């Protein structure tokens, strides 16, 4: 077959260089970008049906996720209404449904509970004033999140979601599922548990819940358990029996309607002392400027909430964009969601993002442009102004059970954890660390710790690389580790070391140790012994994988070269990239008799050059 | 001259694998490790003189650095005495002098001031009780630092000091010099400034100092200014006139003795209301168990103090070990200094490490084994029990001026900052970020921020690598970027991309973008266009610099290969390391018709194989 034949001079870097010479309508994305390009002829019907369906779903979803936040039921309607309208303008994706997404809602509610506890606020009981303070805190947090997202989009840093690795995303998702399960379990049991804010909070809440389980409201518990059973049964049947009925069954909406029907008919609120929403505001409240003085106590939480919400939004947007063959602007997504959160925070809402289930409902029933979003917002509006009284008898345990039923996919990742461990240990370590940190910490603090641990794992993987002592395959130019192939011959008096990493400070000490181990000695000690009195003659450093190089790395390389030259041992560098050589020359490496003549193109020119002497 | 001639088959990874088959008396370092091997015949005199000199220096240094900590003068004597005795046993280095090192002392004092403010403690004035509380807090912090150091040495993690990069070390050193200058400027002026704890504290202290400069004690200011002038003048003369008098002149000790002499003779304390130490305990106080309940409020500070103190200790130890041709055990250094800090915290001392100036004094005057340390400790002991009364009239402004005079070398690094910028921008960025963070934050918080900023810079450098579209140098096997050499020919219908970095999540998005830019299109869009209807035929990925690879990287590579195969474009990998191929095979890459036959040894076997078809 084909043969590898090449005849050329032995090029050093100096010789190679001698012979071959070197050397305005986007930030505010218009609705006019697609409204003139609309398809009113046929798209109107699909948009209307899709919007009605996703609005029916999203009213219930926002109502339920308002419990995840520490705000009274009714402000979830505002959170499902306002951001959709103000994302219809600046939004790039045309399939996602803007809403609470209970993970972000639970982060917001954790912040609100921390900044407005039951005992710290009410000393009389002042439900109304406490709810007002909680709403103000949620609005302030939403405004801060929107400001942060707008700043990030303006700075065009949309790649920060790359740092949200799949393992840490999965671990954070499982931990958030556990936290949401604990919160909604507190809600369904109708048990009055004091809120624990800080570290180990979830386990303290579980301890108090299992201590107060004797005070469980039987009616609420049965309602929640039946809602969960019905929802998961219908979801499993849809997953199995999927060839027919392509549109997923909106079981949650029907379950809520029926449960509200019985709650009104038999009046569980008075007869069985059930925990119902009991209050829904009618009409739209006037906008109120949040107190910016609280921004200092929300920074570490607003940052994490913004990052998580934007990551979820872009994830769903990309999932549907690759399906419908279009591209979403990440920085414009940041702009759209930052403006959305600012607008919603001004109008008394908590942080808004997209939800995979709501987006799936919107798309599967005739998914088209964001006009479906406007229709869903209109449905939420008529729910706010008209259907508010009808939803009063509905129990909160039903909403909490709906969220718990939806938690299955989030809980499912512990099954793929062991496969992650079998494939790559560090990825499973990142997963488990993110899960544990987000459990025994805040979800915001857990996310920050998971990101930080991902950075640390990258640094450690770069800092402790694979290094080999290379030898030549006979009659070829192929050099492999001598201990791996058993047909590898060690060259005469010359050791070849491959350090498969960029050289920085941690790598500097690692590389010094690796060279000392490979050559079998250290230049300092032998030089000192020879001075007091008064096996290897060449060391080739295979630097093909040396990506970057810092001042500490250049200083270490110079020190190694000088130390080995002091004992009449020549150090040669091979396979160094052009940019690394530029870094060496601009870091002052080529001073004091270096002259770039000890640099070769591959580790075969070095060996041939040594054989020439 | 020598020529590059090689004849061999074109080996893919599959073909290459087919043809070439693969496959108890240290933790407590005894004084008996060198005491039987001692040289009593001649080493005793050198050790005695060196110990006397360094003890005279270290008594004054500990006395001065006790002001850097928020503890009364006199406990610096204990901090200079006890750790030396308990490091004589477990210590590896035989040249360093154990003591306060005013940077660690200032970190301890910042912690102590934060945890025992003037207004929060005294509400009557209760100098005695406040001093007792400050001493207890310093002892608790020292015990926690010792526990952390002992744990780190037991875990054998002595490489954490590699993460203390030279740029961040220099920036932290300059910021610590600024903080120490501010503190000792507050002391010398004898101005009562309320202590600011937290962020922006140094600038608040400067503002208050310049506001209260009208209340400056003239006698203390003149004493401090004269002490500074004399110390720097003598140091400059020694640096210039250095051929004679090899032993550095101990100007600080003589200056302190003379200043105390005039303070006793003229009684500056009563006549001019000078700020004197005014109190030195006689004898040794009984040991007291620190309250461990304060450990929770010292963790972020104790960790940083332990890391900084250990880093300084090992830095000085290595500097003198490479000079005297011996090796110091890093983990045993951790053990020794952790036991030292535990012992000193039990005996009412603040955190102990080594000082470059004190170690230089000890070594230059007959530096020998740690017996000189024992002699210095004995000198400090006789200062504690006898010379305590003689040092009472000495002003604190003299000690603060001594520290300020020593701050010159620490302040000098702003001179090398611009050269760091010219050599490597990211290293200067690390330097400046560490300096600014340690200025507007705590020194401990500044150190943590600088460390993780170094981690972030490493992650970013790996995440945004140098990538090139390679082409062949004629009649050779040398492939270089087509836009850099101008003699490079693009091969027929095949693009070669070199991604000079390990492939992880941020890198997988970067690599997808790089491939899309290089090939001039994207597989997804062209495949979708062809499906709706119903330039490059090969892409070689030069993966020589791909160091590691995670599950996200393997998934991205599989997706790229599948997407390009969908549009009849073949993707080949070349120069991949053996361990990266093992990672690919254990991550499930070689499934669904991959078969490892698209992997070549270098980027010339791929081109020859393509030319074969
Ligand atoms: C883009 C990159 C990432 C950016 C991340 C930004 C993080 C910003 C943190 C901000 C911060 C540190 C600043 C320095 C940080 C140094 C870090 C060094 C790291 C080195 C590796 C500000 O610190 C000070 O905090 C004071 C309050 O303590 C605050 O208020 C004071 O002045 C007010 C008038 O101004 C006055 O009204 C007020 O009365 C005063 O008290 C001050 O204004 C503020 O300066 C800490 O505050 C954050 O908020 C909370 C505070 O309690 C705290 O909440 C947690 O509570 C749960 C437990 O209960 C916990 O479980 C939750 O998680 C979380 O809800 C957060 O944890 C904390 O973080
Ligand atoms: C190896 C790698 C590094 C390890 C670093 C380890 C750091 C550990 C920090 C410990 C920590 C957070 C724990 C969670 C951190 C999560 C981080 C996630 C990061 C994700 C990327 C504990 O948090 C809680 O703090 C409570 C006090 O607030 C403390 O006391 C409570 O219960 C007691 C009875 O138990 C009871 O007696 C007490 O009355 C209660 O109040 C609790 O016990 C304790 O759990 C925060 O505490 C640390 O100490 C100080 C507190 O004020 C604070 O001091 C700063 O003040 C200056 C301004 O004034 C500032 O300028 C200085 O710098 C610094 O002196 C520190 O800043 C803070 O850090
Ligand atoms: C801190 C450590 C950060 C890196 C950890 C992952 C890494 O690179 O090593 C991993 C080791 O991981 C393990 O052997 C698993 C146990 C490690 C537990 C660490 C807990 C940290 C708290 C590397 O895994 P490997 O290179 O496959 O070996
Ligand atoms: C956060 C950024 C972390 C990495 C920064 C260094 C890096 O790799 O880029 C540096 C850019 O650095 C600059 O151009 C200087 C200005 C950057 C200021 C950053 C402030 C952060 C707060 C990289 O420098 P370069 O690759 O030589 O270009
Ligand atoms: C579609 C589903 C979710 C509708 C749920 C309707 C709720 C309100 C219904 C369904 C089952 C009902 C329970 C069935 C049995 C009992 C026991 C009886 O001694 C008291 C009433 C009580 C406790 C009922 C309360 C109301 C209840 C919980
Ligand atoms: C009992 C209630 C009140 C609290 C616990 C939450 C309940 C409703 C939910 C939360 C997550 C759920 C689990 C999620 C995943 C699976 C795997 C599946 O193959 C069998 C069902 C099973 C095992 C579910 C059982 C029911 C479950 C445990
Ligand atoms: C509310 C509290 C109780 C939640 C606690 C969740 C913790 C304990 C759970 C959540 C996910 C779990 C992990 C999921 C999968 C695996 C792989 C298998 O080899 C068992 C261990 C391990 C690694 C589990 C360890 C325990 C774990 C980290
Ligand atoms: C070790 C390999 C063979 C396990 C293969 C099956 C995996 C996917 C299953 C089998 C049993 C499962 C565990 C069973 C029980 C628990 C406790 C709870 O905290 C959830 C996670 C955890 C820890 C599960 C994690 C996933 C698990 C380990
Ligand atoms: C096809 C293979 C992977 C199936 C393996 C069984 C799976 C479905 C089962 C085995 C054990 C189960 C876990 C057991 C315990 C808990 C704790 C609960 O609070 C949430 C559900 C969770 C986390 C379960 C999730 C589903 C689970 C992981
Ligand atoms: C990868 C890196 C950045 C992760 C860093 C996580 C560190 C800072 C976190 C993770 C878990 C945290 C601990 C969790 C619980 C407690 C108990 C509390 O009474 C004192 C604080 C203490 C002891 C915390 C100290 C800080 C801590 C150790
Ligand atoms: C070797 C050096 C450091 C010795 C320092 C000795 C100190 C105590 C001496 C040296 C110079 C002296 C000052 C010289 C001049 C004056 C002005 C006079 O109107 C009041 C006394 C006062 C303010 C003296 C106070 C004491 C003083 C500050
Ligand atoms: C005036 C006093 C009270 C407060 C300021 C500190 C004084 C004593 C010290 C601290 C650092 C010192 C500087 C450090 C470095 C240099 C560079 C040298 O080539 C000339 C002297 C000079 C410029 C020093 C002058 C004196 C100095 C500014
Ligand atoms: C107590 C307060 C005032 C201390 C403030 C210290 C800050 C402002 C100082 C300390 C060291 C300084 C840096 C040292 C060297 C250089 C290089 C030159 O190109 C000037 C800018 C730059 C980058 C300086 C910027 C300002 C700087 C960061
Ligand atoms: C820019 C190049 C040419 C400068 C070369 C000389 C360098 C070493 C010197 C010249 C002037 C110096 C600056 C002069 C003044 C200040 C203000 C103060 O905060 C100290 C740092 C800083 C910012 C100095 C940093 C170092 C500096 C920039
Ligand atoms: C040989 C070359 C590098 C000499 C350049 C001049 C050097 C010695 C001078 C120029 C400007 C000076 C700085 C000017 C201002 C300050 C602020 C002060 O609070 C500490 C000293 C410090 C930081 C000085 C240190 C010395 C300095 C950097
Ligand atoms: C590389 C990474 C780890 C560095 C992280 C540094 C971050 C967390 C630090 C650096 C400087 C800090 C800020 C410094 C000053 C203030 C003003 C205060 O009123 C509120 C907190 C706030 C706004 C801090 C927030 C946190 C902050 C932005």
């Amino acid at each position: 077959s084909c043969s590898y034949v090449v005849s050329r001079p032995v090029y050093s870097e100096l010789a190679f260089q001698q012979q071959y010479e070197r050397r305005v309508l986007k930030t505010l994305l218009p609705v006019l970008d697609w409204l003139p390009k609309y398809r009113i002829k046929e798209w109107l019907l699909s948009d209307i049906i899709s919007g009605v369906s996703t609005g029916l779903v999203g009213t219930l979803q926002g109502m339920a996720y308002a419990l995840l936040a520490a705000v009274p039921v009714g402000y979830g309607l505002y959170s499902a209404f306002f951001p959709i309208l103000t994302y219809f303008i600046f939004g790039t994706s045309r399939h996602i449904s803007v809403g609470p997404f209970p993970v972000v809602s639970l982060m917001v509610g954790s912040v609100v509970l921390s900044m407005a506890p039951d005992e710290h606020f009410i000393i009389s009981i002042d439900f109304a004033a406490r709810d007002a303070a909680r709403v103000l805190i949620a609005s302030t947090l939403t405004l801060l999140v929107g400001i942060i997202q707008l700043i990030f989009g303006g700075l065009q840093i949309g790649f920060i979601v790359r740092y949200l690795a799949d393992p840490l995303v999965g671990g954070f998702t499982t931990a958030a599922a556990f936290q949401v399960l604990v919160s909604q379990l507190k809600i369904v049991l109708n048990v009055s548990t004091k809120n624990y804010n800080g570290i180990l909070s979830i386990i303290y809440t579980l301890i108090e819940i299992f201590q107060n389980i004797g005070n469980t409201n039987l009616a609420d518990f049965i309602a929640g358990l039946l809602t969960i059973i019905i929802c998961m049964a219908v979801k499993e049947l849809n997953d199995r029996f999927k060839h027919k009925i392509p549109v997923p069954i909106p079981i949650e909406v029907i379950v809520t309607i029926i449960a509200t029907a019985i709650s009104y008919a038999v009046n569980l609120e008075k007869n069985y002392n059930a925990g119902i929403v009991k209050s829904i505001p009618r009409g739209f409240l006037p906008p109120e400027i949040p107190p910016i003085s609280l921004f200092s106590e929300m920074l570490t939480a607003s940052f994490s909430i913004a990052v998580v919400a934007y990551a979820i939004a872009v994830s769903v947007g990309k999932v549907y964009a690759i399906k419908y063959d279009y591209t979403i602007d990440g920085n414009q997504e940041f702009i759209a969601f930052g403006i959305s959160n600012i607008f919603s925070g001004f109008f008394s809402c908590f942080v808004a993002t997209t939800a995979l289930s709501r987006t799936a409902v919107q798309e599967s029933t005739g998914g088209k442009t964001q006009i479906a979003g406007i229709i869903s917002a209109a449905v939420v509006m008529i729910a706010i102004v008209a259907l508010g009284k009808l939803l009063e008898p509905l129990q909160k345990s039903v909403l909490a059970a709906v969220v718990i039923a939806n938690l299955k996919g989030m809980f499912m990742q512990v099954c793929d954890v062991p496969r992650l461990w079998r494939q790559n240990k560090t990825d499973a370590v990142i997963w488990v660390f993110t899960c544990i940190a987000s459990i025994i910490l805040g979800l915001d603090l857990g996310l920050l710790a998971g990101l930080m641990f991902g950075f640390l794992t990258v640094v450690v993987r770069v800092q402790f690389p694979s290094w080999n002592s290379l030898g030549s395959i006979p009659n070829t130019d192929i050099y492999r580790s001598t201990k791996d192939y058993k047909n590898i011959e060690e060259p005469e008096g010359v050791k070849i070391l491959r350090f498969s990493s960029p050289i920085f400070y941690g790598n500097v000490d690692g590389l010094k140790k690796c060279i000392k181990s490979t050559v079998g000695f250290d230049a300092i000690r032998v030089y000192n012994k020879r001075l007091k009195a008064l096996p290897i003659h060449s060391l080739v450093l295979d630097c093909g994988a040396v990506s970057f190089l810092d001042v500490v790395g250049v200083r270490s390389l110079r020190m190694i070269v000088k130390e080995f030259q002091r004992i009449d041992v020549h150090v040669y560098f091979a396979s160094l990239q052009d940019h690394v050589i530029e870094k060496l020359e601009q870091c002052g490496f080529f001073n004091d008799s270096i002259r770039k003549d000890i640099f070769f193109l591959t580790v075969h020119d070095a060996i041939l050059h040594l054989r020439s002497q």
